[PDB]
């Protein structure tokens, strides 16, 4: 089996963090252990919520009953959305524990610190996660899924084009991680105004023992609606298909962001009759069940280029 | 869609309560909401476990978020291991309302008090929640699956044979549930010493009773009963009037379920060898097939 220790929010109704990444992965056959890092009713884009949150003691003594029972083995580690710094903290040194059980373990993390909605955005999580993110989660990191503006942040440079995007990954690589997705962009697109850039950069060393790199970009259609929990799926996909695909970045991204295409599409649709007017967040809750087949076998919707 | 609000228990590692129930509601096509009674690192059944309980006023609150966004709209609810008062208690008031919004709403309830391993019977859950079961979540439950133990504990009347059974079950339809299921029974089979008999009863007034004899193993599994009630749910939902195909479905389901997880756990630890409570952790990711359409390998008879 291929296990995954997932450390991500819970929500009652809805899908976002663990209920975003968990049914996708265990349909894909992975045995993934989801450790709820909070318990609310829905995600905090509703009107109203209300919830409980994990702190570093009791996520401490949760691995200690992992531990205990010998059961502290994985195979990839998964996290994203983070509140709370003593928590990052926490998680740093089970994953730093985790690697020396086992060596091989792959650290996938959505560095999730804020966007942007003018120019220069604005965080979402305390600004003193910002240096332990630089300074201890990107370097034990083996694959990151940063936007744009978290790109900027982890980097400390500007991104104003293509070419000033790959050179903050290279940084990023150099920072630890061999596989860096830019997930969302908006930079230039010879397609228009309507789509995004997703840029992406691996580097691994082939049979015969060379470091090499691959670099990819996709240019996808935006869409006209506040989702949640898609970086949550894209980053879980992203686990599920290099896993498949360790030594192609573009078959791996094109069936993630497919997969995320046929989820958004179904959403849409499903959303929009439920009225018409502008879904409610509980109308545009990601429709992840229904999606079980493209989730097992997503046709490829978009080719990526390669650079 | 068919909404589950499901209040049951979170581990880490391993298939117990939503994690037993979760997954094959989700690849049902069933919109499963999960309300965490607890987060364990693993069940009670290891050597160690650790983890923290949500008590009734963060139930409360949960469902406050809930009711506050309008989606305290719900078709099933379902329950099972349930250790405090307060938060059954706290239960019942939900499903209360749940019902009062929607009148459909069906109740799933696995009564979780204890079971009888040789003979005796032995208590999961402090004697102090037996009246509570009686008095107030079953009179609310509309389909309820107690083993032999707990249904003679509800009903207050001992059972020695198969037509005690059903005056118990008839007991118990009494008291409420339309639909119930004896899922494990002390009471002897023609198919030899190591078959147990299931009994179920649907009241819909017209009654179907249905008797299935099943094999057992000598290996202890731990969820089971979870997962039993979450299938039988499902099935009872795409075939309402036909107790008899509901409950095939729900044991094929077990059963494959079961089957791979004792030849992983052989496999594991060698033959001869008594496989560990990991490694006879239930097999549900790789049951996934199973699931979705169960070759039925057990015939229910009419009574
Ligand atoms: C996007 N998003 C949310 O909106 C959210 N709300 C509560 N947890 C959440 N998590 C983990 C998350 O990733
Ligand atoms: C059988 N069983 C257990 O033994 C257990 N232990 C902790 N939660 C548990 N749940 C939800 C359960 O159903
Ligand atoms: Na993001
Ligand atoms: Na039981």
């Amino acid at each position: 089996e291929c296990r995954v220790l997932s450390i991500q929010s819970h929500v009652i109704r809805g899908y976002v963090g663990n209920r975003a990444a968990t049914f996708p992965l265990q349909v894909l056959g992975f045995e993934i252990d989801a450790v709820n890092s909070v318990q609310f009713s829905n995600h905090t884009g509703y009107a109203h919520w209300k919830g409980q949150v994990l702190n570093s003691d009791e996520l401490q003594e949760l691995y200690e009953g992992l531990r205990l029972n010998n059961m502290n083995k994985y195979d990839y580690v998964l996290t994203g959305y983070t509140r709370d710094k003593s928590f990052l903290a926490m998680v740093v040194d089970i994953v730093q524990e985790l690697k020396q059980q086992n060596p091989r373990l792959v650290y996938v993390c959505d560095p999730v610190l804020g966007d942007k909605w003018d120019g220069e955005g604005s965080m979402y999580v305390p600004e003193d996660l910002l240096p332990v993110y630089k300074e201890k989660v990107v370097p034990l990191a083996d694959i990151i899924t940063p936007n744009q503006f978290e790109a900027e942040l982890l980097s400390g440079r500007k991104i104003h084009s293509q070419e000033e995007a790959l050179r903050v990954m290279d940084m990023l690589h150099s920072m630890g991680p061999d596989t860096v997705v830019i997930t969302s962009s908006d930079l230039p697109s010879p397609q228009g105004s309507n789509y995004l850039i997703v840029l992406g950069s691996q580097r691994r060393r082939n049979p015969a023992g060379s470091v090499v790199m691959e670099r990819i970009r996709m240019d996808i259609r935006k869409v006209d609606a506040v989702f949640v929990g898609t970086g949550d799926l894209f980053a879980a996909m992203l686990l599920a298909w290099t896993h498949k695909h360790p030594n192609n970045l573009k078959v791996a991204c094109e069936k993630t962001v497919s997969t995320l295409h046929h989820v958004l599409q179904r959403t849409i649709q499903c959303a929009k009759a439920q009225a018409g007017v502008r879904p409610s967040p509980m109308q545009l809750e990601l429709r992840m069940v229904q999606s079980k087949r493209d989730i097992e076998d997503p046709e490829i919707v978009v080719q990526a280029t390669v650079l």
